[PDB]
């Protein structure tokens, strides 16, 4: 009963309390799909052109052109931002590590596993187990993401000169989740803000 308490305390807090949540993610090597470069010291995540070198891995999307964060979250709460290159096909999100790797079902957002917002087709759409919801548009380029592994829930930002709600779940965590990012065509890129 007190999660809705304090899931209501996180949708009006600022960027600069978001921030105290702050965590340093990187792109995981060992679960990039082979389209997706990765560079900036793991912190920028691209389109390639052709196809990247890496030899297979249980980790590594063989379907889809994902890639997940390196570390996990189990407990406590953990806020960090993505920057989006001006009309790309993209998506950022969550995952359980059980999430599947190969197969339609290891698509973010299509599947019990996941959870993201992803731009698409000139859309923006909120995803979770294979059922998506059409928000608003807005021109923003940064994304916001708050995991609270405690309480649980998780919380997308549209970040701009403030942070804007895109959509938020709530959900009892069965285990630790993974930033994870979908990228997809020739120049899309990107990249885990400081
Ligand atoms: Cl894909
Ligand atoms: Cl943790
Ligand atoms: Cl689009
Ligand atoms: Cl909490
Ligand atoms: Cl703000």
């Amino acid at each position: 009963g007190v999660k809705a308490k304090v899931l209501e305390n996180f949708l009006t807090k600022s960027r600069t309390e978001l921030l105290e949540y702050f965590v340093k993610v990187i792109f995981d090597y060992n679960t990039a799909h082979n389209k997706v470069s990765l560079s900036n010291k793991y912190t920028t995540a691209s389109v390639s052109d052709g196809l990247q070198h890496y030899r297979s891995h249980p980790q590594r999307f063989t379907y889809c052109s994902q890639v997940l964060g390196l570390h996990c979250y189990k407990n406590g709460i953990h806020y960090w931002e993505v920057e989006l290159q001006k009309n790309n096909f993209c998506g950022v999100g969550i995952c359980y590590g059980s999430m599947e790797r190969q197969g339609p079902e290891s698509r973010l957002g299509r599947n019990p596993n996941s959870w993201c917002v992803e731009w698409f087709n000139n859309k923006i759409s909120a995803w979770h187990n294979n059922v998506e919801k059409t928000l608003p548009s807005t021109k923003a380029t940064r994304v916001g993401v708050l995991l609270n592994c405690d309480h649980g829930f998780v919380i997308f930002f549209a970040v701009t000169e403030k942070v804007h709600l895109m959509y938020k779940f709530k959900v009892d965590f069965t285990e630790a989740l993974y930033p994870a990012f979908w990228v997809f065509s020739a120049g899309t890129t990107l990249s885990i803000c400081s």
